[PDB]
């Protein structure tokens, strides 16, 4: 029962005591009782705007001391204090402490002490959108070095803001350590109803034309929003069952034209340092504006992919709406094969591996998908099944080449970048192999389509490639039985080919 304990409760329990990290004292410390009445006071509406924010800091430093926070909470204050603080949202100052407050809190886990009130407050300063400076950047600074020391967090004084830390807050309270509670929470008390509108408003906001400032803060409020979803629904099959069913797929719906928008956003701002814009109308790449825009587009669109993996992973109620949407398996395509050539070289790799991974889940059981993938045409026009096998073989030289470089380095870190990526080319060429691979052991046509682009109508070159992916996997510890066991038998298929 709840009461009872296994080894691994005890053992952390006592580990905890034993090593300390948390040095800490049970007794009733009434300085904290004294301190914490002053601090209290401080926060009230009755008080004036900068001595609450200030209320706020000095009760946020003495949190960062874990017999302060335990104090805090066995006296259940923090409901109480979030109470005081739930007009926050209508002050950007005293928004940003509130913000950073909680996220410090949220080191511990919070399941008996925020309330449903303070849960809100916390959404609606993520929800949040935009003269005393010079003593608000000691206050950023203050906050940066507390979510260090708490967190192990380092943050840019850029990202010092209210959405991200109420951002970080919330991910921090759906984190692994935090446990499922309110993972729960905002679901079944609507919490995630009001994230998903939110994504809604700023993807809205793309379709229109619109100003440096404000496309960023589009895509950032989508972002931002989009990685709290991403969260909520990792191990969390009924977070990923409301979200694709709240307001007719409305995450989905949403998702899908923003990832498109993001496709096109994303040749206005190139980055890519072996290109040559021929526009002057397009930023360069060396400026703030491209750095600042192609960043938050690029971003924008890891979330938006992170969140429909989590929703088509294992769910295919939302592997058939999302495949559904117009144009999506041919975005995802597109971020296999274009996008990636508008971004840094770095920045390549992990793309690549999101766009093919997406198209794996979609493709994986349902056959309109699957059918509407090996009609669909693309550049290099030419038919889906041919651009992927031509990825392959292509990224497979550039493995095999990559890695040529590196062994001439070891004998005659040059090296180094050319071995990351020998073995960035070669999962990629991996992935790219798993899902022709797929598409091939649902429908033999495939296959017949597959051995013709391929070099002898040779699968070997493919087969090779995957023993040795499953074997890198296992490496990583990153996949199990089934994953495994199914890759298996991809090759297996294959080498019957």
């Amino acid at each position: 029962g709840p009461l009872g304990s296994g080894r691994p409760e005890l053992y952390t329990v006592v580990q905890h005591v034993k090593h300390f990290n948390d040095v800490v004292e049970f007794g009733e410390n009434q300085e904290f009782t004294d301190d914490i009445e002053y601090l209290l006071s401080g926060l009230k509406s009755t008080q004036p705007l900068n001595t609450r924010c200030l209320s706020v800091i000095s009760l946020a430093t003495k949190c960062a001391m874990p017999s302060f926070r335990m104090h805090l909470r066995a006296h259940g204050m923090v409901a109480m204090v979030f109470k005081t603080l739930d007009d926050s949202q209508h002050h950007q100052n005293l928004s940003l402490c509130t913000a950073a407050l909680m996220y410090i809190l949220s080191r511990d886990r919070l399941n008996m002490d925020l309330d449903r009130a303070s849960l809100d407050l916390m959404i609606r300063l993520l929800e949040l959108e935009q003269l005393n400076e010079k003593d608000m950047n000691k206050i950023k600074e203050k906050i940066r070095r507390l979510c260090e020391t708490v967190h192990n967090k380092h943050l840019d004084l850029e990202n010092i803001t209210t959405g991200h830390l109420a951002m970080e807050t919330l991910l921090s309270l759906t984190s692994k350590r935090a446990g499922d509670w309110f993972k729960e929470e905002l679901r079944l008390l609507g919490g995630l109803d009001h994230i998903v509108d939110k994504v809604k408003e700023c993807v809205d906001h793309l379709s229109r034309d619109e100003d440096e400032e404000k496309l960023v803060a589009s895509l950032w409020g989508a972002e931002r929003c989009l990685r709290v979803l991403e969260s909520v629904t990792v191990h969390n099959p009924e977070n990923q069952s409301y979200l694709i069913a709240y307001k007719d797929s409305q995450l989905i719906v949403s998702s899908a034209k923003a990832l498109q928008h993001c496709e096109e956003l994303i040749q206005q701002y190139n980055r890519a340092e072996d290109s040559i814009c021929l526009a002057d109308s397009k930023p360069l790449p060396h400026q703030n504006v491209t750095n600042h825009v192609g960043k938050a587009v690029e971003d924008c669109m890891r979330a938006i992919i992170g969140v429909l993996l989590n929703l088509t992973n294992d769910n295919e109620w939302g592997s058939t709406k999302t495949g559904e949407q117009d144009g999506l398996i041919g975005t995802a395509l597109n971020c296999v094969l274009q996008v990636p050539k508008y971004l840094p070289q770095e920045q390549r790799f992990d793309i690549r591996v999101l766009g093919l991974g997406l198209l794996i889940n979609l493709v994986e059981y349902s056959a309109r998908n699957r059918h509407c993938l090996v009609n669909m045409e693309t550049s290099c026009q030419v038919h889906a099944v041919q651009a992927l096998v031509q990825l392959f073989l292509e990224r497979e030289r550039a493995a095999q080449l990559a890695e040529s470089k590196t062994d001439e380095l070891i004998k005659d870190n040059k090296a180094l970048q050319h071995a990351g990526k020998h073995m960035e080319d070669c999962i990629v060429a991996s992935y790219t192999a798993l899902l022709l691979g797929c598409l091939c052991q649902e429908s033999p046509i495939n296959v017949t389509t597959v051995r013709e682009y391929l070099p002898e109508g040779d699968f070997s070159i493919m087969t090779e490639m995957l023993k040795k992916f499953l074997s890198f996997m296992n490496l990583t510890c990153a996949v199990g039985t089934t994953g495994q066991k199914s890759i298996s038998r991809v090759i297996e298929y294959l080498e019957h080919c």
